[PDB]
């Protein structure tokens, strides 16, 4: 486990949106950022998915989060504007971007894997990603202390059969993080990472006992600490969460 | 260094390799190498006047008429690549080698200022349709006796760069592709699947990527063949996964 406690108002005046934010391990940063003292910013296909989230992190004592929606599969460069635009009209400001969404698409063998599936999960997990960064980087080079994760996976780091265009689609994002992390460094206040989240308690995972994993709540050390700023300066890094 | 390996005038005799950007470059010079080395060769690239100078070439090096392919890869679907294997298949029954050299860079801005439609035409042309052509060809590579799949790969498909744009990303997703591959591969067939980072060389998609570098500074794709040779041949049965470099 990484090895990283958060003071209670780490993330104070920070503003951070959080991507697959409706379950699993982005329902778990939404909750533990807000926790924390960040605003967030909430990404879904629909409000109602991201209802049960943000009734929890209001029932913490939490003001309503912001909760924008977008269809990833489907969004047009001009929705990844809009969305930036509602961000500097409600913040002037983003401080914080966890890339968590993604799908894995088929577990066949290549040979097996139909196009179709091949290039939505590629859209979904590089180029949705892409297009959100772009539109976002602009309100991120104008903070004093900004952030960007990617979520990658041990398929993103070594290839491995049946992984379909999962894996492969983990491999582009290391590249992405990699391109956007030497593009930022020494000329921005800006950072770019990977997390790792390894395995965990999630809808997801239970892919690959379920008891082994810990849960998502508990895999937060990282996530905490790359968008605090205790972890200025750290640039260009695929981290584990474990 | 230049990759170790020199290969005897008759290599590649009784072996089928498709050549994918065959009209220029590293792609014509690998058609030609393949095709001096006893290879025949199915030459794929975007029109026949593209393609006349290297089949040109080949036949009269004697070697002789190589299949033409006409495709367009930003908008060919699975019926073209289904057609271009039906093709293959009724010409020759399998396919011993098939070496990826398309590509295109996109615009090598900051990822900032990088057009959401050139980032997304980078990622389907260099690797949806490496994909979908791959998965067209696999029933053929699988009747040869010994069949070879070379990805084409760049040092920023292995290490990230500044200004890449979606080119360094590409091949990042390249080099997944080919690991996931060679893993399926792997003792359950008689494919292999490797990648090349070619390196520099004397090509207009290199000054393209490196607009302020003097081509002089670089040596003719035809010298750095090597690598490209060994892949295809039986030198290389059993390696499998491998990101190998030209030079
Ligand atoms: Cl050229
Ligand atoms: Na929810
Ligand atoms: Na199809
Ligand atoms: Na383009
Ligand atoms: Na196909």
């Amino acid at each position: 486990m990484f090895d990283y406690s958060a003071h209670p108002e780490l993330l104070k005046g920070r503003v951070i949106l959080v991507t697959g934010a409706a379950r699993g391990i982005g329902a778990a940063a939404a909750r533990a950022y807000a926790a924390h003292g960040a605003s967030v910013v909430l990404l879904g296909r629909t409000e109602a998915s991201l209802a049960e989230v943000s009734d929890q992190i209001k029932s913490a004592g939490q003001p309503q989060p912001l909760i924008i929606a977008l269809n990833l599969e489907n969004a047009t460069a001009q929705q990844y504007r809009e969305l930036a635009a509602r961000v500097e009209h409600e913040f002037g400001r983003l401080d914080g971007l966890l890339h968590n969404a993604s799908i894995i698409g088929p577990r066949t063998p290549l040979e097996q894997l139909p196009d179709e599936d091949f290039m939505q999960v590629m859209h979904v997990n590089v180029n949705a990603t892409f297009m959100l960064t772009r539109a976002l980087l602009p309100l991120l080079k104008r903070s004093e202390d900004a952030s960007i994760a990617f979520t990658s996976s041990s398929v993103g780091r070594k290839g491995r059969a049946n992984w379909g265009a999962y894996g492969v689609s983990k491999f582009a994002t290391e590249g992405l993080m990699q391109t956007l992390a030497d593009e930022l460094e020494g000329v921005t206040a800006v950072r770019a990472n990977s997390i790792n989240p390894g395995a965990t308690r999630t809808g997801m995972r239970a892919a690959y006992n379920p008891l082994n994993n810990p849960a998502p709540e508990d895999i937060m050390p990282v996530y905490l600490y790359l968008m605090g700023p205790d972890s200025t300066g750290i640039n260009g890094q695929a981290l584990n969460a474990q």
